[PDB]
């Protein structure tokens, strides 16, 4: 019955709002247009005054900032996952496995909410780092964000809102096809119900948007592609920068 799917969609949106302090709705209000104006970093000097206004060479300081943020995001995504009905009843090992593989796919999904074609919000939306400035960073740091911007521009053309994204990131987490899953079936049973919830949500929220459900699911391919490209870039850094710390929580995820 659709009444149960709407209850599920409302539950997850409620938990999404409780778990993720910077929503897409707030991100868009900041990015578009007096109290919410970000400071804008587009070079080293603006970065210099930015570190003052908002708050080791430039590329590395930016890189570890990303690390700290990703860790914070993992923590938010973990909190959100525990609210997905059934998730915490799964085998403990499968819970770790689902988070291990799902966490970066969600990060890039939600990172798009903070992006437009020209740059990305930072520091809880207080700042805005331009795409060009990041693309101009020393090799191989200048290659990190561009694939993410490329995805975001197309993903954002779907015009999903937070209530759509709450169900969609839940679908990503409950993927029965992650390597090493000990009991696939209860995961798939949760995802099927999440998939039913998503389907009804997009049909009601986007009545004119034909086959949005199918297009959103095909986007899960771009997400996988971004991860593997990102993993390769990290292995270059581990050898180029033997003095540079990578956070152990992220180390364990990438293992
Ligand atoms: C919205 C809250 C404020 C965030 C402040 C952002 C600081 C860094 C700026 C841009 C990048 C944003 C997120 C990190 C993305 C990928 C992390 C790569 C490290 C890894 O996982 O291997």
């Amino acid at each position: 019955e659709s009444a149960d799917l709407r209850a599920l969609a409302k539950h997850l949106y409620d938990s999404y709002i409780k778990s993720f302090p910077l929503t897409k709705a707030k991100a868009r209000a900041i990015l578009t247009g007096t109290d919410k104006s970000p400071f804008v970093i587009y070079d080293m000097n603006s970065l210099m005054m930015g570190e003052d206004k908002i708050k080791k060479e430039v590329a590395i300081r930016i890189f570890q900032g990303c690390q700290f943020r990703s860790v914070e995001a993992v923590q938010e995504i973990t909190e959100y996952a525990k609210s997905i009905p059934g998730f915490v009843n799964l085998d403990l090992n499968d819970q770790v496995t689902l988070l291990k593989y799902g966490v970066h796919e969600i990060i890039y999904t939600m990172l798009a909410s903070l992006m437009n074609k020209d740059g990305v919000l930072i520091s809880e939306g207080q700042g805005f780092m331009t795409r060009e400035f990041l693309k101009s960073l020393r090799k191989p740091f200048g290659d990190f964000m561009e694939p993410k911007f490329e995805f975001a521009v197309k993903f954002n053309a779907l015009e999903l809102d937070d209530s759509d994204l709450a169900i969609f990131i839940a679908v990503i987490i409950l993927s029965g096809d992650r390597p090493g899953l000990l009991n696939v079936k209860p995961i798939e049973d949760i995802q099927d119900n999440l998939l039913q919830a998503l389907e009804l949500q997009l049909k009601l929220n986007h009545p004119e948007s034909s086959q949005l459900f199918a297009k959103l699911l095909q986007k899960m391919t771009d997400l996988r592609q971004i991860v593997t490209e990102h993993v390769q870039l990290l292995q270059v850094i581990k050898k180029t920068e033997t003095d540079m710390s990578l956070h152990p929580l992220l180390q364990e995820i990438y293992k």
